[PDB]
RNA sequence: UGCCCGGUGCCGGAAGGUCAAGGGGAGGGGUGCAAGCCCCGAACCGAAGCCCCGGUGAACGGCGGCCGUAACUAUAACGGU
């Protein structure tokens, strides 16, 4: 049960697939789940980020809530 | 038909260590008035065997443990001791 679960979360698609992509050219920290793109790589890939997960947490309520 | 000759066996080894009878007689003892007679007795010389030095497995025989490490977990080619 620990290998059936973990194999899904990591995803063999570690070439380029699921969650986020971090631009170091122009600094576009993007999460393809929703869309929200921003330049906070300096403030995120060098510190905390508890507020930029909020839309991923808020858009995931209205995902479940509205249906 | 692999690897191990440290132990055992067998094989080789005029060195060395130990080694019995025998040789040797520094020195000591018994007795006799005595010449003497008799008895212990160190050094040193003195084999095989053993020690020792090597060889030998289709001679007797013996051919490990622990720990970590790789693209999901597993496993561990790899490392450490
Ligand atoms: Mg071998
Ligand atoms: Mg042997
Ligand atoms: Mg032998
Ligand atoms: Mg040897
Ligand atoms: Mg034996
Ligand atoms: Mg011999
Ligand atoms: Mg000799
Ligand atoms: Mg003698
Ligand atoms: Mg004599
Ligand atoms: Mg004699
Ligand atoms: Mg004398
Ligand atoms: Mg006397
Ligand atoms: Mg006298
Ligand atoms: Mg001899
Ligand atoms: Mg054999
Ligand atoms: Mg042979
Ligand atoms: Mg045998
Ligand atoms: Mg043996
Ligand atoms: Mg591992």
């Amino acid at each position: 049960a620990e290998a059936s679960t973990r194999r899904n979360l990591l995803g063999s698609g570690d070439r380029s697939d699921r969650n986020r992509t971090y631009n170091f050219p122009q600094g576009r920290v993007t999460d393809h789940r929703i869309n929200l793109t921003l330049y906070r790589l300096d403030e995120v890939m060098e510190g905390k980020l508890d507020m930029l997960i909020e839309p991923i947490i808020q858009e995931h309520q209205a995902d479940q809530l509205a249906a």
